[PDB]
């Protein structure tokens, strides 16, 4: 074992590995929404640069991992990044409807992560979760939250000037 | 008696401790109309923030009169501050008609006040009451129902979309 | 169901409606302090402003609450707002005894909703209190019990010199 | 009659000239107490620049009588300006208790020009006195006021070192 390896369960390790996976995946769906909206029949751009910034959030979430891994002494490994669900994301509302389930789904992850550590008495990464990412989630599924509300305030699916409106207002 | 007092005669030192919670009471109303329209379900973040600030100083206008009160030599006496009449305030149309009663009751007791200094000839809390209250009030009442006025023609309760350009344009 | 609430529990939701009602108490006795040492018979005035800048950090602990409920996709349920104990406090020493018994109280409460978020499984709203509450309350304990220390040093209750040298130089 | 005039009594611009040479008689009055706090033993030099200070005040009072006197077209009669009571003034807390008496006598003469400027139908001269003279007055009398209170807490007249502490800490 790592020179370093101290109070690092095996079991935390291959949860990590698992969680940047879903980080990466979760990345590549969001890039997905970007290039959607992005499309001349689309055009939304400012939703488009939305899910883009989502995007890379994400990819951090995944290398802030990476990096934690090694601080502990465990072994990243890397395992494909499976495509996105859809092809084609519907409008505005399906997406962040479908931004919010894979939001819910990363948190969920994130929890039973939290979970594991505190079973295996392993303060250090009930900490790093604790500050790095469980707050990041609540914010994040907060602000879809809203939009969503927005989004059927404005009348969607089916009203195009709410759909026109929201790009201009509530994202930027 | 205070060492201070002067022509100040009980009945208005007993009417500003029942001023000075209605303050209070109206300033916990607007803190439950800003947690309203900050619920996801509801997400009207400017609105939210009008009725943040308004709670603000409905708060600073009682303690002037904790002020005012030992200025004058009187003694404060507190009391309960009632919850507010509603706990979920509707759509930013009843909030804003809500907010107009509300603004219009503390008005009249600002005004009965005045009648009751008036009677009593105490004319340093006569400009007290005219300086710091009374100016202060038809101006909120003023916005209020410009923004009563601008929600109706925007189509509320009915109209989504208008209540939405209402939280971009009318507040912030 | 709130799209947004993932792991929280009713009855960690009902503790935080709980425990916001507490911050909102102790903002009011606080005030209750600033209105009485402002009194033109007590007179001392930076140990009023103490205390007035106390019933602000209160309120502000309450506003949080507010707050993380929308955050998480609880929902904010308000009580009236108990008058204070006490209508006047006696003298510095008296009045900061009270304020250690509150702060306390205020501090079990915090420790009380920490154990249920626990028995719970609730990592978020565990770190929450960690990081924006319990530091604060022991801190704030720490610096009234040394206060309490110094008056009684200087001779409190009876040695009136020793109440007029702390308000100039223990504060401010 | 003054090409200027209008609606103005003559028992007001009387009263006014009765008010003008009051806040002269005040102000002497203050005059007295500086040069006594001045004395080689007496030497409390913050004590006495504070009456040196009220001393200039209560004479910008008196002149904005004269002004407003030729404002209105009533005509300045002037008297004799009274030596003060005393020669003498014992110490800090006396000369205290003897500028609240003579505060308030000055605020009473207030009220009761403002009472003869209600009677007279005068709204001019009732804004004037509520602006200029009546705010001000309440207070001065509650710094007064303070500051017998913390005489007494300081154990005056007996405890000199109290005095010795009122002078250093409490004025400047």
């Amino acid at each position: 074992v790592s020179q370093v390896r101290q109070n690092y369960h095996s079991d935390c390790e291959a949860a990590v590995n698992r969680m940047l996976n879903l980080e990466l995946y979760a990345s590549y769906t969001y890039s997905s929404m970007y290039a959607f909206f992005d499309r001349d029949d689309v055009a939304l751009h400012n939703v488009a640069e939305f899910f883009k910034e989502h995007s890379h959030e994400e990819r951090e979430h995944a290398e802030k991992f990476m990096k934690y891994q090694n601080k502990r002494g465990g072994r990243v490994v890397l395992q494909d990044i499976k495509k996105p669900e859809r092809d084609e994301w519907g409008n505005t509302l399906e997406a962040m409807q479908a931004a919010l389930q894979l939001e819910k789904t990363v948190n969920q992850a994130l929890l039973d992560l939290h979970k594991l550590a505190t079973d295996k008495v392993d303060p250090h990464l009930c900490d790093f979760l604790e500050s790095e990412y469980l707050e990041e989630q609540v914010k994040d599924i907060k602000r879809i939250g809203d939009f969503i509300t927005n989004l059927k305030r404005l009348g969607l699916p089916e009203n195009g000037m709410g759909e026109y409106l929201f790009d201009k207002h509530s994202v930027k």
